[PDB]
Parts: C-alpha cells; structure tokens; sequence
C-alpha cells in the first residue's frame, strides 16, 4: 500500500526509515521529519551500557534507595533498600519498560551528557535526548528523525562494538517482548524474526516501534524505524497503522 494512502486511511503522519544491512538498500518516507522518540530511547541507553560492561560483569550490583524511584517502575519499586544486578536492570527496562531501571542505567553510563557524547561520536547530531513521554511539535526536545535514529541503531547495535554475548543478550530481550506484538511484529510475514522496542508519548498520538528484522534465511537485519503521530494533542493512536506500514515496507525488500 502507498504510504500516502496509509496517512490518508488513518489520518496520521508517518515517518519511515529502513536499511537492509546486507545490500545497503534504503526505504525512506518523511525520513528527515522530527517525531518524539521517547521510550524507544531505552534500547539506545541499554546498548551504551553494554559497550562498557562485559557480559561476565553483568552480575555486578548497585543499590536502590527511595530517592531512585520514578513513576512507572513495575519491577524496581520492589527493590527499595536492596541491591539489584546490572543484568536485571537491563531486563526491567527493556521488557517492562521500567522507568527507575532506565534512569539507573543512564547514571551508570555517566549521565545524559555522556549519552549525548556517544551520539555525536556516532554521527548523530539530530537525536535530542532528555535529562520522556512528553511531546510537543513546539520543541526539538525528546525528538529524532527516522533516518538519524535508524543510523544510530545500526551503528550502535547491528554493527557496533558489542560482544557476541552482549549483542545476544539485548537482541534476546527485544525478540521476546510481548509489548510489540501489535506493531511491526503484527505486520511482517510470519517467516520473519522481529526484535523490537516500542515507544509512545502521551501527546499527539505519538506511537513508534523500532526493530531488527531478520528475513527468511538472511543473517543480516533490516533496520526498520517507524514513527507516527497525529494532529491533536489528545488524539489516540491506532496500533494497526504501524502494523500496516511495516507490511507495506517489507515488500520493497
């Protein structure tokens, strides 16, 4: 389906960027347009942490106090006054999208400043991290573009400096996450393997998914970045748009 028809059918804005990492072929649509990136930021931060911690060191522990807790911390809220491992922090953040867990990761890395440093190093001068679920077309805070984010994903993970173990760990989590079942995973041919990280912001029907798509017998992923929003602040997102976009796109591959 034309991408235009999908914007028409859902009365929404779509931003797409796909890269078949084997051939280098690219599919783009509103690729330099800015959208909230928000919670999809989790995969980036965990990824950064994996660059500095060998797999064999994920069992190191950090203390959790009351001052650590942030809203929507399904897992971490139970750790008050205890020690948790780096590995469990990656897990709570990627599988349960735990807020405290993401915040601990960032600190561990050395703060937002250091993440900002790593981004520039990779060639990303677009993505603007926040020191998350908020979006306003006014600002460039918490935004990236499909092309930019797509370039970062590839450089960070698909072809980054991760170990096989670290890469595997992280990919396993994005593979097994039930919170993306309605997105890119709903859209692609059943033979495909999809490791994704969803996102959303509470304003403008800001709904995204990012993935590493592995076609039938192909070892190299297609990086797919889909960013959607709407015209009203209180608009509600429809997950089918993403499903529908993914399906459309996979066809060019």
């Amino acid at each position: 389906k034309e991408l235009n028809d999908l914007e028409k059918k859902y009365n929404a804005h779509i931003g797409v960027y796909a890269l078949d990492t084997k051939s280098g072929k690219e599919v783009k649509f509103n690729s330099d347009k800015r959208f909230a990136y928000a919670s999809t930021s989790k995969a980036i931060n965990s990824a950064i942490l994996l660059e500095q911690v060998p797999y064999n060191k994920l069992n190191k522990k950090v203390h959790i106090n009351k001052d650590d807790i942030v809203a929507y911390s399904p897992i971490l809220e139970k750790y008050v006054g205890k020690d948790i491992t780096l590995k469990a922090l990656i897990e709570a953040s990627m599988t349960y999208s735990d807020n405290t867990a993401n915040n601990k990761i960032i600190k561990e890395i050395g703060g937002i400043k250091k993440v900002k440093q790593r981004l520039k190093e990779l060639g990303d001068k677009v993505t603007n991290p926040v020191r998350l679920n908020y979006y306003s077309p006014k600002s460039k805070k918490n935004t990236s573009t499909p092309a930019a984010f797509g370039k970062t994903l590839n450089k960070l993970i698909a072809n980054g400096k991760l170990s096989k173990e670290n890469k595997k760990f992280l990919l396993d989590l994005m593979l097994n996450n039930k919170s993306g079942d309605t997105l890119i995973k709903d859209g692609v041919p059943k033979d495909y393997k999809v490791a994704d990280k969803s996102g959303q912001a509470i304003t403008y029907a800001s709904r995204n998914d990012v993935a590493f798509v592995y076609p039938k017998g192909q070892s190299e992923p297609i990086v797919l970045v889909i960013f959607t929003n709407k015209d009203n602040k209180s608009d509600k997102p429809n997950d089918k748009l993403i499903s529908e976009t993914a399906k459309s796109v996979m066809k060019e591959f």
